[PDB]
């Protein structure tokens, strides 16, 4: 009985919402709420933990930037402030190698950052490793085959459908076949083996489109398309589909999640958030 759980997100301004959708009997919990409204962050679980890391907290009142990573406890509905990031880091892409955490990219003001820093949470220290080869931020994170894969996301000047990838033991960067679309603010995962990348803005439009990476045959592949554009959407995968959250369609931010189903090609919508919000972080446990 694992949960999607969305973490904060945008409507008029950052929100500090975290509530929990459960498939299977389509319930949504409302958990505690976060200490600090936060937008553009990213969401992960180690060890059953939820983190919620990066992101920006923009107000009525001001816009400021967020280095900081916080840990929620489903058992205790409790958020715990962790060490922050050596720099803050809006629209940040994560991924978890080894019970470790990945910060891509993500931007701080106009700053787009191509550093990465992997955190432990064993010790509560973050590190630099190597940067990126291309400043990303809005940029989306799958980890397969313990590689790490930058996806898409804007570098300050355009929108990139270019895609890089991390080797870990050897802490160095290549570039890899880049996607048939430009994307920024795509929802980016790991399905049976492959890297999907759905949505998100090509600089014109927001995407319906639905791509996906066979890292063998180094070829993407376009699948069926969502039935709602979608940027900065919030995206997991949870019993062998991918589900999608929220995010900004040109016109309004979406409550509708929908669901790919991989056997036979199709999305279907299987749910509302409790309001619509884009820029969300996502993590299921
Ligand atoms: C008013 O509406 C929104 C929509 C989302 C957000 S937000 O807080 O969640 N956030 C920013 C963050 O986190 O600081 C963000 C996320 C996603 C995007 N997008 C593009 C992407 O993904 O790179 S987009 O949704 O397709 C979009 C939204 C507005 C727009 O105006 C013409 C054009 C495109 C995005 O674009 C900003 C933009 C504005 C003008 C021109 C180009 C980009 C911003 C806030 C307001
Ligand atoms: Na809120
Ligand atoms: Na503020
Ligand atoms: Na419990
Ligand atoms: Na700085
Ligand atoms: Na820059
Ligand atoms: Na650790
Ligand atoms: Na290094």
């Amino acid at each position: 009985g694992r949960l999607i759980y969305t973490a904060g997100g945008y409507f008029r301004q950052s929100l500090s919402y975290l509530e929990a959708y459960n498939p299977s009997d389509g319930t949504w919990l409302r958990l505690a709420d976060l200490q600090v409204p936060r937008s553009g962050l990213a969401g992960c679980v180690v060890g059953g933990l939820l983190y919620a890391v990066g992101g920006r907290n923009n107000s009525p009142d001001g816009n400021t930037d967020s280095s900081a990573l916080d840990c929620y406890n489903p058992m205790t509905n409790q958020w715990s402030p962790c060490a922050p990031m050596s720099v803050p880091r809006n629209r940040i892409g994560v991924g978890v190698i080894d019970g470790h955490i990945y910060a891509v990219g993500g931007s701080h003001g106009c700053i787009h950052h191509n550093s990465v820093e992997r955190y432990e949470p064993e010790r509560d220290e973050w590190h630099l490793v190597a940067p990126m080869l291309t400043r990303r931020i809005g940029v989306g994170v799958a980890v397969l085959n313990r590689l790490l894969y930058a996806v898409g996301g804007f570098d300050g000047t355009n929108r990139l459908n270019s895609a890089e990838c991390y080797y870990p033991e050897r802490n160095e960067w290549r570039m890899i076949t880049a996607m048939n679309t430009i994307r920024s603010g795509a929802g980016v995962c790991v399905l049976h083996n492959c890297i999907y990348a759905a949505g998100g803005y090509d600089g014109q439009d927001q995407l319906n489109s639905v791509e996906r990476y066979d890292v063998e045959t180094e070829t993407w592949t376009f699948v069926a398309p969502m039935k709602h554009r979608r940027s900065a959407l919030g995206i997991t995968v949870h019993q062998g589909r991918i589900y999608v959250l929220g995010g900004y369609d040109g016109h309004t931010f979406l409550d509708s999640v929908e669901c790919y189903d991989p056997d036979t090609d199709t999305w279907s919508e299987v749910t509302r958030m409790t309001s619509g919000r884009s820029g969300v972080g996502v993590a299921v446990t």
